[PDB]
């Protein structure tokens, strides 16, 4: 059962500044990262996730059982302890920092939204071969 896998690469977002400004991301990674269009790269085993992104040297590598407790990396390096559950073959749902986090594939187009608040952090990603 392998739905998600694969390499994708950010074709736009929306409200990069505005929500990494809110989550406390240094500046400095704000003003290098705003233009970078970041690799996610996930491997799907049943419920078993392993999903790499990476945004220029910043690597960050994760992984959940869907219906179980992990322990996600963020953006900051904060380790949060949350549940990520699937709606569907086709979306992960997670909330942690009161954060909701979707990540909805569809075809070769992966969308993720991040809300906090009234910020809605868009990504919108393409599938980039193997
Ligand atoms: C130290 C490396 C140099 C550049 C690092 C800039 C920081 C990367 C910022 C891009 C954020 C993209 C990650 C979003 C993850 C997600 O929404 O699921
Ligand atoms: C820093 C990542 C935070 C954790 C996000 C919740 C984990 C469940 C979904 C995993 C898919 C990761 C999203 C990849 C798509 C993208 O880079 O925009
Ligand atoms: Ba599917
Ligand atoms: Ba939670």
């Amino acid at each position: 059962g392998s739905s998600f896998s694969g390499k994708y690469q950010l074709q736009s977002q929306e409200n990069f500044e505005a929500f990494m400004k809110a989550i406390g991301l240094p500046e400095e990674l704000i003003q290098k990262g705003k233009d970078i269009k970041g690799v996610s790269e996930i491997v799907q085993n049943g419920k078993h996730f392993k999903f790499t992104i990476t945004a220029g040297s910043k690597v960050i590598q994760n992984e959940f059982t869907v219906g179980e407790e992990c322990e996600l990396e963020t953006m900051t390096g904060e380790k949060v302890k949350t549940v990520v559950q699937l709606e569907g073959d086709n979306k992960l749902v997670t909330t942690f920092k009161n954060i909701k986090s979707v990540t909805e594939l569809n075809g070769d187009i992966i969308t993720n939204t991040m809300t906090l608040g009234d910020i809605v952090f868009k990504r919108i990603s393409k599938r980039i071969g193997t």
